[PDB]
């Protein structure tokens, strides 16, 4: 007496073809009915919503999403048992409890985005989600906010491109059996000025006293969810090469120079260079344990890099697919912990396949910006690809140079002891991080004179305008964690240089760059470790 | 009444022509008499030596040299005030001790060599030697055993070549005022079959109620000889670059594989990766903390490097003066510490001058073979150049694989943390390296887990014969310190691997291989920093 869905839904031979959809679908296993309930009635629970909640927006790392009578009719028809076995059926999830219910009404607004995940948490077995489009009007696959599916490369390694993606429709569903470290699927941001309605959910294992119960079978799923040998799957990679003894040596000395201060002044700013900037410098950081300094590169430094970024925008076209990302540049993996290109010192990497993978890990090699300029400029138009590389790793050097870590060492009273340095590129479609915290090294923490923090900097090279804020994304950010407690929320600037001295309660993420940002943001980041001088 | 000299050194318009010689003398002030004494005397002097003296054969690192009446009146006429005053002024070195005398006669036989320093002992002054080679018949300059003196590009960094040289011939001497940290010398192997005596000494300082003497200088001289900043100047260095958190992390999970064995198996001999071989391989290092495998890389790879070295040998010319010293190539510096060809994965490096050097010291690169070899490889007959490179980089790699330190960690059951590795060349003219101990790295020897070792590995690829023993240098060898103690002293050979895995008491160095060895000494280094697994 429920048969209130499409009827088709019901017909066994329709169900079959169904179970067989399902079973054949990459990248794993997920079925979209296209019209699933009695079209009245989604038209009034749509309506309902409509006049009757409330949708705040929200953000984090991972996403923007607004979130929060006959709608009940809705949830019980779903949750109702002639439903609920015909789901777990098609699915082949089995049994799946009506009693623990759970939906949730969303909307998806220009600019609102959810980001690459699992769907994995605690109880859920089945996870799907109704849509809720403009009945009247046909949603189009550039409005964005398309679902994605991602195949995996190893079992929690997600392939950093989506390879299937459907653009839902008013009365579509969309659903999959929740396969731990396969069902990684994300939501295209949407690109136009609309409002997609949405009703996700999931259907849970069943419950006490109820149909299809097993003891303990809950329990020995989600304290099964615990490990961290993935983390050798991370490119790049969150580990500092350690310094020689000489440069090290070199800075003690100092806290216990006309030619040393000619060449700090060939890249950066004379404003920091002089006696009061640096002193100004000293007495920030003495107290933020941070310093933003403005406009940090001289000025002929800033016109040829603002030159050639600008130009490389423009006159070019940036790879929007990983197999696309040529040398010098890597792009970061996997998805799910965050995707952006950059370059390394490091030997040119493209994994595509589970063999890559291990090939870089075999054959690991030291970061070299030398090497990398060189035979950057040996070849040689598309050239104009290499202009902006080869101005921004002769960046790269010189904030590898054993002279300005000694200006560093001089701001700060710390000294270097180790370095990383990449240079990262988020494009506006598709590259973001994660709120993460540093990576102390496992060898140096049993040491008294290197002090649990990580001394973190970025020379942020955005040039365009509208970061602004920050609904267009990009912005640099840090935190506390355990209410807000964000300690900088620096949108992308032009020529501008981050320092922040992190501990372990301290976590930063870049967020997510909107597809309506101006250009990429372009960046310089260097992370040291740090003894007490 | 001893003026049986050359009756010249007397004429003061000589002495006064020859404190202007010293004076303009390069690289460091220097002077030659011609034919110092008497002729009848040094006769007698030579004669009575020849009749009544035995000389042995000395050698240790640095050297090899046969060591040890009217001989006693040589002694007193150079001690002598009359000549004492003399040469203290054509030297303005001031005032020299006739009471504290000291004088060496030595043979130079083919073979025989001493290789670069500064004569710089305890309260030598001046230092002198007067020559006495076969009087009645010339000695050419080919037969070696030139006196050679090292400019210094800083005070104690001497130029890896010699930019002096005489040809001494019997009544001939060489002296110098001692300058400390710049008065490098060496003598120059002798390449021929003949005996050449020598007499060298030193004038002092004057001592205790002698004329010119002045309390307390003495030892603010011996004393003031104490500083171990010139370890910036070491090139290469003795400095481990630490592994990726994967790498380690791997090895300790092994010691709480088809694919891998097979990896293996393309560099590596089958022997030495049968399980019997491996099992084998184990006990011997369990024992002797040392393993000295033969025959170690598969005949493949054994076939080709023979061919390739063997092929750079003969077809090749090898480069003699550092300032000729090619990509990918560097040589060892400083002189007075080693002096040897080598391509490590670093950006190439030629020190000619103080800024050179300051230069690779501000832009210091981390080793990278993969970039070293896709650059030798884009260059491309004086190809055969790169023949034995490309075979060789190749070689490296595989020594820098994490498959390869998990076959070391398997050997050996310690856990390899961290890495350097060196090609090598020694060429029978001029290289060679000095006993010195190992360089814990200073920021782990605060650490429980690494033990206070270094794991030294050597894999000599020397094809030619006769080094056997050792009369032709080149050997490895290893030796406590504080009566023989040589733990190992291996002749090169070809295809041989040797690990050791070396305490602080443990000293060790190649040596220097002799200008009449058939080849240079070829091989590959690798040292590791350990932990306990
Ligand atoms: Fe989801
Ligand atoms: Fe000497």
């Amino acid at each position: 007496i429920k048969g209130m869905f499409n009827p088709k839904i019901w017909d066994k031979t329709f169900q079959d073809g169904l179970k067989k959809e399902i079973e054949d679908s990459q990248p794993y296993n997920w079925g979209t009915i296209h019209e699933l309930v009695n079209d009245d009635l989604l038209r009034a629970v749509r309506k309902e919503i409509e006049t009757e909640i409330h949708f705040t927006k929200k953000e984090t790392d991972i996403y923007r999403v607004n979130q929060s009578p006959n709608l009940f009719k809705l949830r019980q028809i779903l949750y109702s048992k002639q439903y609920r076995d015909f789901f777990g059926y098609v699915t082949k999830a089995g049994k799946l409890s009506g009693s623990k219910t759970d939906m949730s009404i969303n909307t998806y607004t220009k600019g609102c985005h959810l980001l690459t995940h699992d769907d994995v948490i605690g109880s859920r077995r089945i996870s799907f989600i109704l849509y809720l489009p403009d009945p009247d009007r046909k949603w189009k696959s550039h409005y964005g906010g398309g679902l994605r599916l991602f195949p995996s490369i190893l079992p929690n390694v997600p392939h950093s491109d989506p390879s299937a993606k459907l653009v839902p429709q008013f009365n579509q569903i969309a659903f999959f059996k929740v396969l731990p470290g396969f069902s990684f699927h994300d939501v295209e941001e949407v690109k136009v000025d609309k409002h997609r309605l949405s009703i996700q959910g999931w259907y849970h294992i069943p419950q006490v006293g109820e149909e299809g119960y097993i003891p303990g079978e809950e329990e020995a799923w989600v304290r099964n969810n615990t490990s961290n040998v993935l983390e050798d799957f991370e490119f790049p990679k969150d580990e500092r090469n350690i310094l020689s003894f000489h440069e090290v040596k070199h800075f003690e000395k100092m806290l216990k120079s006309e030619a040393e201060f000619t060449y700090l002044s060939q890249y950066i700013s004379p404003e920091h260079l002089s006696s009061k900037g640096i002193e100004k410098l000293q007495k920030q950081f003495v107290e933020n344990s941070s310093l933003q300094i403005e406009s940090f590169l001289n000025d002929d430094k800033s016109e040829l890099l603002k030159k050639v970024i600008k130009q490389k925008e423009l006159e070019q076209e940036c790879p929007y697919h990983s197999k696309d990302v040529k040398a010098p540049w890597k792009t970061a993996i996997p998805p799910h912990k965050a995707r952006y290109l950059y370059i390394d010192g490091k030997e040119y990497r493209n994994f595509q396949t589970e063999a890559d993978i291990l090939e870089a890990l075999n054959n690991n090699d030291l970061p070299n910006f030398q090497f990398t300029k060189d035979a950057i400029k040996i070849i040689s138009s598309r050239e104009n690809n290499f202009d902006a590389e080869l101005a921004l790793i002769d960046l790269a050097v010189f904030h590898k140079s054993t002279i300005f870590k000694k200006y560093l060492a001089l701001l700060t009273s710390l000294c270097p002891v180790s370095e990383q340095i990449l240079i990262r590129r988020f494009r506006p479609g598709m590259d973001f991080t994660l709120a993460t915290k540093c990576r102390f090294n496992e060898l140096l923490k049993s040491n008294p004179d290197i002090i649990d923090a990580v001394l973190e900097g970025t020379l942020c090279l955005t040039p365009s305008a509208g970061w602004e804020s920050g609904e267009l994304g990009g912005y640099e950010l840090y935190m506390m964690d355990d209410g807000d407690s964000v300690l900088i929320n620096d949108p992308p600037a032009w020529n501008t240089f981050n320092l922040v001295l992190r501990d372990e309660s301290v976590l930063e993420f870049v967020k997510y760059v909107s597809w309506s940002a101006k250009s990429s943001r372009w960046d310089v980041k260097m992370k040291w470790d740090v003894k007490s001088c």
